[PDB]
């Protein structure tokens, strides 16, 4: 009986597990546009992609996931509200059963159909699993997603999903490009939050992009067809894998921007 995204084990359950889910500073969040703060400190995010080297994709369950090669000085993410050096180690989505929800984080109680998260840890920690023990672990870029126009940046994890259908199932994914994933404007929102997932560690600097991208309807159509049992079990469509959004408590968003 683990933790997932139905009604005996989804988000309302996992404090059981994991009591932390009622913590200070959980994700997501509702951004609030007009209480948010506009901060002049902020600086520009820079997000530097070029030598990104994508290595493969993984069905884990809950989520497709695209890894990384994060053993050398590569993909990296700093400036912004960051203090250090963040390096890329993976992306996924959330999305829904509909095109009115899946994303984690709301604006203005707006739910869009999907929301990418792309992750990195503070090069301070050495490795993802000693930054996720610390209050500034971790950077997750998140970007919503709206149904429209395709994303052909996109389409090559798209067209991958057929050979990843269910939980476990890997393929190698090489030389793809995540700067094709990213929107025109990297104005943003930022505060302290967490992962959205067990285990709910309280390790994230969120930085979300108020510009979504767009993707086809059939683009978000086959990440539906994912499958969260694995090969040889009764199928369960991989759809609303995503958090709904926490209280805020003692915190501030603020943007870059306006
Ligand atoms: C990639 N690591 C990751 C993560 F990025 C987030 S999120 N949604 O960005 O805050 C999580 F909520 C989260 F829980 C993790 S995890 O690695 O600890 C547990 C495993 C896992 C992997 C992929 C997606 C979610 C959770
Ligand atoms: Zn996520």
């Amino acid at each position: 009986h683990h933790w997932g995204y139905g009604k005996h084990n989804g988000p309302e359950h996992w404090h059981k597990d994991f009591p932390i889910a009622k913590g200070e500073r959980q994700s997501p969040v509702d951004i609030d546009t007009h209480t948010a703060k506009y901060d002049p400190s902020l600086k520009p995010l820079s997000v530097s992609y070029d030598q990104a080297t994508s290595l493969r994709i993984l069905n884990n369950g809950h989520a497709f996931n695209v890894e990384f090669d994060d053993s050398q000085d590569k993909a990296v993410l700093k400036g912004g509200p960051l203090d250090g050096t963040y390096r890329l180690i993976q992306f996924h989505f959330h999305w829904g059963s509909l095109d009115g929800q899946g994303s984690e984080h709301t604006v203005d109680k707006k739910k869009y159909a999907a929301e990418l998260h792309l992750v990195h840890w503070n090069t301070k920690y050495g490795d993802f699993g000693k930054a996720v023990q610390q209050p500034d672990g971790l950077a997750v870029l998140g970007i919503f997603l709206k149904v429209g126009s395709a994303k052909p940046g996109l389409q090559k994890v798209v067209d991958v999903l057929d050979s990843i259908k269910t939980k476990g199932k890997s393929a190698d994914f090489t030389n793809f490009d995540p700067r094709g994933l990213l929107p025109e404007s990297l104005d943003y929102w930022t505060y302290p939050g967490s992962l959205t997932t067990p285990p709910l560690l309280e390790c994230v600097t969120w930085i979300v992009l108020k510009e979504p991208i767009s993707v086809s309807s059939e683009q978000v159509l086959k990440f539906r067809k994912l499958n969260f049992n694995g090969e040889g079990e009764p199928e369960e469509l991989m759809v609303d894998n995503w958090r709904p959004a926490q209280p805020l408590k003692n915190r501030q968003i603020k943007a870059s921007f306006k």
